[PDB]
């Protein structure tokens, strides 16, 4: 069996659904039915291009109208300023042109009156996309940072949004930022190579901040996926990402956008523009979580093996554990330090959502079992039989 231990004593923080969001997962058009497909997820942060159209990175996804469509949901919009420019890597022009366009965006953002902006992302993957531009990335960052501070001082500034976490890049950047009083409010990079290095990378960043005497910043992982782009929005592949983001108290994380012909599917949570996929149902369970997140001890934090995230709600009186990822065909979920409100006997409902493919409609979830468990030594040991690497699972515990 692959084993997870849920420690109800180890309170992390209030539920934030920190990893429920996507890059170009909501646009001006898609999903068409916000109340049906977006609101129930209780999403956190979406990343959207500052501008959209023929002069810009993509023809859809403009941040300001997207924020407007999300205003009745829990969702907030991070503005990707780099998407002002077309082509890959970005067709950066010059600092005069850039700062004028950023000024226009800041004016349009403030003028919209919408209050659900997460902040400004100065640049996207500068480790890969900002070379031979006649200005250094550091110099562009400082000048853009000063403009945003002048015109929108209460907004968050997010970066540097690297392709990959790298200690040496991040050290050079934070050293420059500390020297020039331009530290990001939210430190950000992408995890598009799988989940196996998240915990190490976050540890590395926190150790680096302490090393430079930088007060600990909020973290955003504003693109995440397995290396296999077909596994974007897959419940099993997604669970270790969410688990690690929750374990490390990440401020926000957004699913990748690998399928550029299919914007507006919430990170491949939708199978089509009219139907839910497997991931939607798994993220719906995540959005249902209330109360406090509690620590889950993974099989192996430095792996893509099955991992989970858990909430304890003393008001509604339940425990919910969500999990998935690579396993040996059985998953054991040991729940310890169980609150007295559960009593000596619990109803344990185990449910799953199966995945065939990102574009396969899924119309609901399946019960694996609902059974009585006796609490022994504050512990329930749940064994989930016949598990696979792509399904998502929930263990829901309440008093008998």
């Amino acid at each position: 069996a692959t084993t997870l231990t849920v420690d109800c004593r180890a309170t992390l923080r209030g539920v934030t659904h920190c990893a429920s969001g996507s890059l170009y997962g909501v646009t001006e058009s898609k999903p068409f039915d916000i109340n049906q497909f977006v609101a129930p997820l209780k999403p956190n942060v979406f990343t959207n291009p500052a501008l959209a159209g023929f002069n810009h990175q993509q023809p859809i996804g403009a941040a300001i109208p997207t924020a407007g469509r999300l205003k009745n949901t829990t969702g907030k919009v991070m503005i990707r300023l780099a998407d002002i420019f077309p082509r890959w890597p970005y067709g950066f022009t010059n600092m005069n042109d850039w700062l004028g366009k950023v000024t226009s965006v800041i004016n349009q953002k403030k003028a919209s009156g919408y209050s659900n902006f997460y902040g400004y992302e100065i640049w996207n993957e500068p480790d890969g996309t900002f070379k031979n531009n006649n200005v250094s990335f550091n110099d562009m960052w400082l000048q853009t940072y000063k403009l945003i501070r002048r015109l929108d001082p209460n907004s968050q500034i997010i970066g540097p949004s690297y392709s990959y976490y790298n200690h040496y890049n991040m050290n050079a950047f934070l050293n420059f930022c500390r020297a020039n009083n331009c530290l990001p409010d939210v430190i950000c990079w992408h995890e598009l190579g799988g989940s196996q290095n998240i915990s190490g990378n976050i540890r590395d960043l926190k150790t680096l901040e302490r090393s430079l005497g930088i007060p600990e910043r909020k973290i955003a992982i504003n693109e995440y996926s397995d290396s296999n782009h077909y596994a974007e929005g897959q419940p099993g592949a997604s669970a270790p990402f969410i688990a690690k983001f929750e374990r490390n108290k990440v401020d926000s994380a957004c699913i990748s956008w690998w399928w550029t012909n299919a914007p507006g599917r919430l990170g491949s949570l939708m199978a089509s523009d009219t139907q839910k996929g497997a991931g939607w149902w798994f993220y719906k369970w995540y959005g249902d979580m209330t109360g406090n997140m509690v620590n889950v001890i993974p099989q192996n934090d430095n792996s893509n093996l099955a991992d989970g995230f858990a909430c304890v709600d003393s008001n509604a009186k339940y425990i919910s554990v969500l999990l998935g990822g690579v396993n040996d065909g059985t998953v054991n979920v040991n729940i310890k330090n169980i609150p007295a409100f559960i009593g000596s006997s619990a109803t344990v409902k185990v449910e799953k959502v199966d995945w065939n493919g990102k574009d396969t409609p899924v119309n609901g979830t399946n019960t694996v079992f609902s059974k009585r468990y006796t609490v022994s030594n504050g512990t329930i040991n749940v064994s989930i039989p016949g598990t696979n690497n792509t399904s998502g699972y929930r263990v829901y515990v309440s008093r008998l």
